[PDB]
DNA sequence: TGCTCACACT
DNA sequence: AGTGTGAG
């Protein structure tokens, strides 16, 4: 009977990211609420991102800049850097790099989003368990830690509830045992207060961290104790945080499978899924689901964290909504050049960065009436980093879906361009 | 919201 | 390949 506590795992999160780089850069907004917003043009522009202030007014994410000044009257807004008419976010994903690069001092890191990134620390737990011969856990070390179900049993002040429940998990640690997978979780946390007090001291961002024994329940961990807070989410204490858990909360239940999950079985809460067998989960989900609820309503998963601290594909897209469809041939030649062009600097600097080239050309275009964030994806050959072939390569692979007789129009209004580098190969 | 990115299925 | 899902 394995129970999924062989590894240490944990899940890092730059709150607000985008605020954050923008606080930086410009003071007036730090300690205040504020959003960053892309286009203002159209209601004020849509909000991507709210610092905590902001978000005790309501203040959310795809909102209209317009909506959140209704709800919240003195919010400061940021615009998005605007390149080649489109929004671009060069600013963050270098800021990204920054604590990227950091983390990967303590850990292998898998960067999961320009503001997320997991961490393996099954090895450098080891490590320290043998540096510290065999001593006990200060609770100074852990001055930002959470301990999930922690305190219980026979103070007011948030603060106060912390350091009751920390004393209490420390109290019952067992030292002596340098394979109990509580301990672990304990040295886990302690190497994830330095990386993340490193993190700030070296870029000035607050960051959030769940320590668990895989991938998805350090991302609810996370969660936990947002902002500027970890928390330890230990293998015990998963019954009681799953009885009252919505599936949706559990990362990939928050869409189609899960509602399916919710509205087939009959249930609400993760561990509600603990009483059907293993087959039965399979039987309405599939082999690899089934499996994977079975043993993730029991704490398992064996997802392991990939050694991958850069991106796949290099990805360069605009929606035209509306009346703003491209109807015109040489419409869709010019932002298809914007396009391109975005994407060769991009290439260019991913080369002279990181040695490598890419070499299929991914090509997406949504037309005005279909349903689904795409319509067609075409591909081609990426030979050379250069705007005027890429995008004139990007425009014949899609010429035939004008279905307009005219050659000057193009039938049906495009309302979405995407170009995507992928495939890459060591340069 | 819009602009991304990873991945499973076929 | 090309489509669909799930997420930030
Ligand atoms: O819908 C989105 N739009 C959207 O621009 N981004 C962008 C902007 C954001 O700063 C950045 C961070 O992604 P997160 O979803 O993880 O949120 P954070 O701002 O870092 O902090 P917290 O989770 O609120 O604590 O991606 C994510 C989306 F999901
Ligand atoms: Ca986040």
């Amino acid at each position: 009977m394995a129970t999924g506590q062989d590894r240490v795992v944990a899940l890092v999160d730059m709150d607000c990211f985008f605020v954050q780089v923008e606080q930086r850069q410009n003071p007036h907004l730090r300690n205040k609420p504020c959003a960053v917003v892309q286009y203002k043009s159209w209601k004020g522009g849509g909000i991507i991102a709210v610092s905590y202030e902001a978000r005790a007014f309501g203040v959310t994410r795809s909102m209209w800049a317009d909506d959140a000044k209704k709800l919240c009257p003195d919010l400061l807004l940021a615009q998005v850097r605007e390149s080649r008419g489109k929004a671009n976010l060069t600013k963050y994903r270098e800021a990204s790099v920054e604590v990227m690069e950091i983390m990967s001092r303590f850990a292998v890191i898998e960067r999961a989003s320009i503001d997320e990134a997991y961490v393996d620390l099954t090895s450098a737990v080891q490590e320290r368990l043998q540096k510290l011969q065999g001593q006990p856990i200060s609770a100074d070390l852990l001055p930002s830690t959470y301990i999930e179900g922690l305190p219980q049993g026979p103070t007011v002040q948030k603060e106060g509830m912390r350091k009751q429940g920390l004393f209490q998990w420390l109290d019952s640690l067992q030292i002596d045992n340098l394979t109990s997978p509580d301990l672990q979780l304990t040295v886990g946390a302690v190497i994830v207060e330095e990386m993340r007090a490193a993190i700030e001291r070296e870029t000035g961002f607050q960051c959030s961290a769940g320590i668990s024994h895989n991938k998805v329940l350090a991302k609810l961990a996370c969660g936990l104790n947002k902002p500027n807070r970890q928390t330890l989410v230990s293998h015990g204490s998963v019954p009681q945080l799953f009885s009252q858990m919505p599936i949706r909360k559990i990362r990939s239940l928050g869409g189609k499978l899960g509602a399916s999950v919710i509205e087939i079985l009959g249930i609400e809460y993760m561990g509600e899924l603990t009483q059907f067998t293993e087959s039965q989960l399979q039987s309405h989900f599939g082999e690899k689901n089934g499996s994977w609820l079975y043993a993730m309503c029991r704490g398992i998963e064996h997802d392991p964290v990939k050694p991958r601290q850069l991106p796949k594909t290099i990805g360069c897209s605009k929606n035209f909504p509306g009346k703003t469809a491209l109807a015109t041939r040489e419409q869709v030649q010019w932002w298809l050049l914007q396009l391109a062009q975005e994407l060769e600097e991009r290439l260019t600097k991913d080369r002279n960065d990181n040695d490598r080239v890419a070499t299929q050309l991914v090509v997406s275009i949504r037309v005005q009436g279909d349903k689904r964030l795409s319509s067609l994806r075409r591909c081609c050959a990426l030979t050379r980093y250069d705007a005027h072939k890429m995008s004139h390569d990007a425009f014949t692979v899609i010429k035939n879906c004008n279905t307009s007789g005219i050659q000057t129009e193009w039938s049906p209004p495009l309302t979405m361009l995407f170009l995507c580098a992928t495939k890459f190969s060591a340069s």
